[PDB]
């Protein structure tokens, strides 16, 4: 799990939470921490560098460097992780949800923006979806190229920490309608 440190904040932060805004501000910082905690582990797993939020231009710079990145057209998008392997770019993207609806939205941003640029570096750019169940614990990958690279992928983590800081979230502001009913 997270370092008791990082547990200690979110403690710290719900039981001194009076307010609604307050309260879901740690809600969303607790989904962030859990995808980012997936993040490291997984990136342990497939043994690569960890890497979150990098920017494309610095991707196409890296495989290749000639490049001039004042004129190359590059899509701005922020993928977390990537690998370049046999003249084959995988943008890798960490995800913790129990539905993909989140994970279609992300692939169909990155495929799209990720064609014309495919097109000018010949290049071929493949979409990879890495999403945890968090519930089950189960890895979903849509990329069948990626999960030939890596044949088994264990990960072995869980998120009950995740879990019972909510549960106490929601525990605590269960009898505010403001904090049930507000978003991101
Ligand atoms: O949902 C994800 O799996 C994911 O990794 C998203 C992100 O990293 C952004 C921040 C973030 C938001 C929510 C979560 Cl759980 C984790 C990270 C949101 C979209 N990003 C929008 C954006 C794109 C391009 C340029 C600027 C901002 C900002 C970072
Ligand atoms: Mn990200
Ligand atoms: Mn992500």
């Amino acid at each position: 799990g997270m370092d008791y440190q990082e547990y200690q904040q979110f403690l710290a932060r719900i039981n001194t939470a009076r307010d609604a805004c307050v309260a879901k501000d740690i809600d969303v910082d607790l989904l962030m921490a859990r995808h980012d905690y997936f993040g490291r582990e997984l990136c342990k797993s497939l043994n690569i560098e960890y890497r979150n939020d990098v920017p494309f231009i610095d991707i196409i710079l890296d495989i290749r460097p000639e490049v001039d990145p004042l004129t190359i057209d590059a899509p701005h998008i922020t993928p977390d992780n990537y690998l370049y392997i046999n003249n084959v770019l995988y943008i890798i993207d960490y995800k913790v949800s129990v539905s993909n609806e989140s994970s279609v939205i992300t692939y169909d941003k990155y495929y799209e923006l990720t064609r014309d640029i495919s097109d000018r570096l010949s290049i071929p750019i493949e979409i990879v979806i890495i999403r945890i169940d968090p519930v089950s614990r189960d890895l979903h990958i849509n990329s069948d190229r990626f999960k030939e690279l890596y044949p088994t992928i264990v990960v072995d983590i869980n998120f009950n920490q995740f879990f019972d800081l909510k549960q106490l979230l929601y525990e605590k502001f269960g009898d505010d309608e403001e904090f049930l009913l507000k978003v991101a």
